[PDB]
């Protein structure tokens, strides 16, 4: 158990450049029109640094070092290019403490979080890509004798992609493993709330890729991510964040006919099937944390399960178990381990949090824990902090169709398995659930009957490498954290080769 | 050598029905508001038979039928939906000259390429994807010693497709065979110059389907395709066609945020390296022939090799061999199997070649041969034949830039192999490319250097199942006429089981 102190104060892990630039073929440079931006700390609402507000000018320069890049990078060997990203995946942990207080500080959530999830799967993020790319292999067939297909995999060449605030370092790591593996130069644009992480981050990593093959452009979403959107200079672009910007950008990417992917939140529920409360104590106890997972991370994460449908005829004795959760939900400093739930990310995002919990007293949610404010001990005061809240309501509700990302779950209750489904597959989303049944057949036909990319039995809020992640229906198109990503990062080749000599007989 | 009469003529194989519906819940059936078109043969200007000039109210009734079907056939066995398929392929083999002669007459192709490669190559991907959907696996990974990811393939359900009409049949393989292999439901809209051959080929298929699995709407692109492509009840979109729709599919794809595949047509360049001179004569004979298979298919082929790029030390001595084999060009009734081109599918398509030939001259694209219409004896004077026409002349010209999608082939010469590439990668197209020489390490390098989705290398024109055919750059993206589409028409659910029953510790 420990505190870390805040940065630049004594004993702390570090302290932060007044100013930073953007990361272009291999070196900081500042932006072209000189206009920078504040970036305050969540944690204290404080200001951390300045940053370039970047235009179209900057995303130029940065493609044009990418572009240069391009061909020798394209072609640099599997072994080398999977050493580079196992060397990357070095210096992420060689600096855990460090990396995890400077995204704590810069995003706000419990460094807890960032100690034990976000900087850890970061790093094995960029082992489990360089061990991908050795085992990938395109293909050879014999069509007939003299007739044969190959596939080979080729770097699409220059790919952009636009990240979010909720796990700053993570996503980077989500978005940059695959596409370096695959052999592209990347341009990539980080949310102007989080400019900080990736900032540090390359300049422990920067000297490990040739200049021009990783790019990083601060600004923006409607200045330095609608230039790079809307650039007919990339191949291909990714995008994680709010619905009404992914469907701009799939829009982008059809002007342009280039492939893209996005993901795009969700409202995923959590369903709790009678039969848990006759397992054992310790399983019934893991499902109450399964709901109040619902809280990792504030709530800011695309899959947080913000819809809890519980059995009726267990709801009673379960939401006894849920409810000695989150009343002990330890609250405070972000940089205290002891702390279970840090700071929102933005004063906007706390607005918009605030507001929800407004709509949900206006429609009827009745309130079972939080609903306010929190109200935090001296420098704290300043930052952006909510009560863990929880409501009762039932699905046609809005808090229960519109996406809050903040720490609010809406519970309800079903009859049978029946209602369970059609309720959990009542939204628009599609990115996650989480079901909770020891009955291998419930399991199975509610795992294959939600309408969601993954479906947690028995756990919640796992995101391991090696298990696909995308979404159904609004929730997105692709996938990400698996090995198939890579064909989103290559394009295939065929080579179809005659080895007869002979005309067809047609001309 | 066969001559097969005029439908419905003494001898003939097949009399057509005055009048078509469209095939909606296992029947055929009139469209909603009693509007209709007539289709023409292009082979002799005459009427063929009265199809639904379709509105938004069918394309709704044949979601209707699709969506109640569609959670019955995804669950069908995997057995059982690849038996049907390669009954599919049965009923085709055994109709073979029927639906030849059909194809021949709705779209004015000559009928040895119906007899020879379409309706076979249709029948075979039925073949194919029932034998790839029996292959299929989804994963199951250990993450750790309680914790096992799978990834197990759904269907998409419902899904929406828009075809073109220089391969009616074949295109409606291409994308009928794996989405119905994948436990999809289709609703499908033909291109109205070719509603006739997918109406006889449901005419024998039909009863091998339940109700509502295959949905077939007729009706004009502005009309019913813009009410298919924009429609909210549809999981997925596929198209093949013009750039200006196909960018228009894709932002109605990305409006509702569904995934797309879109192969847009090419300006396929035919590259010929020097040694080739130096080979068998039977091989610089087939590489002649490559260079005239352009007119295939009166040259309406996406990937059609309109750009011959010669290398200059040859450019005389081949465009010898090249030229005795366009003189040998037998011109006639499609439905004579010696006819080598057959007639082009529209008036509208006619015409675009004729203005192409037009801007040809008046650029100074020099005429080695042809150049203007063909007239035919007798009833094919109402027919649209063209002569096969070869242009000299460079890369920069609006005819070796912009699809023309008729018999017309423009040659141009290089230096030496960085001028081959740069000047075969010099088009916003990407789908095909030619590419003749013996040796090894050039056909490697140029191989990968050539930025198109297939690379034919000492052949042209083959497109057999198991080769993977899609767009780089403008041409489109997704892959078609292999397995690796199946994920194209399916959603991957990840079940993230853990078999562990304790509390991780975070609440
Ligand atoms: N393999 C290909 O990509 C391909 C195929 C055929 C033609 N072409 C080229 O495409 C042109 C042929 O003319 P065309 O008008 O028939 O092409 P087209 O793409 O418009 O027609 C093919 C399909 O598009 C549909 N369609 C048209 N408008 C639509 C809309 N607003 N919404 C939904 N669907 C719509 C239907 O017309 C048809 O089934 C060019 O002349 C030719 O060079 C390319
Ligand atoms: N994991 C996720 O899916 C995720 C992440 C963040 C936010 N969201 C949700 O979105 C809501 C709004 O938060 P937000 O405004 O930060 O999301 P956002 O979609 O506006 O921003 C995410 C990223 O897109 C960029 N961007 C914004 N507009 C752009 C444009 N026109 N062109 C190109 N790039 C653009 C931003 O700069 C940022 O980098 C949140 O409350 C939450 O519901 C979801
Ligand atoms: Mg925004
Ligand atoms: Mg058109």
């Amino acid at each position: 158990s420990m505190i870390y102190a805040a940065p630049g104060t004594p004993g702390a892990v570090v302290t932060f450049k007044p100013r930073y630039g953007n990361y272009i073929g291999g070196e900081f440079v500042p932006p072209v029109k000189g206009q920078y931006f504040t970036n305050t700390s969540p944690v204290n609402g404080q200001p951390i640094a300045e940053f370039p507000r970047s235009t179209a000018e900057d995303i130029d320069k940065a493609l044009d070092a990418a572009h240069a890049a391009a061909e020798a990078w394209g072609r640099t060997s599997v072994q080398e290019r999977s050493n580079i990203l196992l060397k990357i995946a070095d210096r992420i942990e060689q600096n855990l403490e460090l990396l995890a207080v400077t995204e704590t500080w810069d995003n706000g959530k419990a460094v807890r979080e960032t100690l034990n999830a976000d900087i850890p799967l970061a790093a094995d993020h960029f082992r489990y890509f360089a061990g991908c790319i050795r085992a990938q292999e395109g293909s050879a067939a014999e069509i007939n004798d003299s007739t044969v297909a190959y596939h080979i995999h080729e770097p699409l060449g220059v790919v952009g992609q636009i990240i979010p605030w909720n796990f700053p370092l993570l996503m980077a790591a989500w978005k940059l493993a695959p596409a370096l593996a695959a052999g592209n130069c990347v341009v990539l644009k980080p949310a102007e709330q989080t400019p900080l992480g990736i900032c540090v981050l390359l300049e422990l990593i920067g000297d490990l890729l040739p200049p021009g093959v990783l790019n990083v452009v601060q600004g923006f979403g409607r200045e330095a991510g609608e230039a790079l959107a809307t650039s007919k200079r990339i191949a291909k672009i990714a995008f994680t964040g709010s619905t009404p910007v992914g469907s701009h950008i799939l829009k982008c990417a059809a002007e342009n006919i280039i492939p893209s992917t996005v993901e795009l939140g969700g409202k995923s529920p959590n369903i709790y099937f009678e039969d848990i409360m006759q397992a054992e104590p310790a399983f019934i106890e893991k499902a109450a944390e399964g709901l109040v997972l619902a809280f990792f991370n504030q709530g800011e994460v695309c899959t947080c399960p913000s819809r809890a449908l519980v059995q009726e005829s267990i709801y009673p004795a379960f939401m006894e178990e849920v409810l000695k959760k989150v009343r002990a939900i330890k609250r405070g400093d972000p940089l205290d381990t002891e702390t279970m739930v840090g700071a929102q990310a933005s004063q906007q995002q706390y607005e918009k949090i605030l507001s929800y919990l407004d709509i949900a007293q206006q429609e009827g949610a009745e309130l079972l824990a939080g609903g306010s404010v929190e109200k935090l001990e001296g420098n704290l005061a300043s930052g952006y902090y909510i009560q863990p809240t929880l409501l009762k309501g039932h699905n046609g509700m809005r808090v229960f169709q519109e996406e809050i990302f903040g720490p609010v779950v809406g519970v309800t209750t079903f009859k049978d398995e029946a209602e369970a489904l059609a309720i959990a597959n009542d939204t628009e989303y599609g990115l996650g659930a989480g079901l909770w049944t020891r009955d291998i057949n419930r399991a199975y036909r509610m795992g294959r009957g939600i309408k969601a990319g993954r479906v947690w039995t028995n756990c919640y809020h796992l995101y391991p490498a090696h298990a696909a992640f995308g979404g159904y229906k609004k929730s997105g198109v692709g996938r990400e954290t698996h090995k198939m990503m890579l064909d989103h990062y290559q394009q295939t080749k065929n080579l179809l080769v005659s080895y007869d000599i002979n005309p067809l007989g047609f001309f």
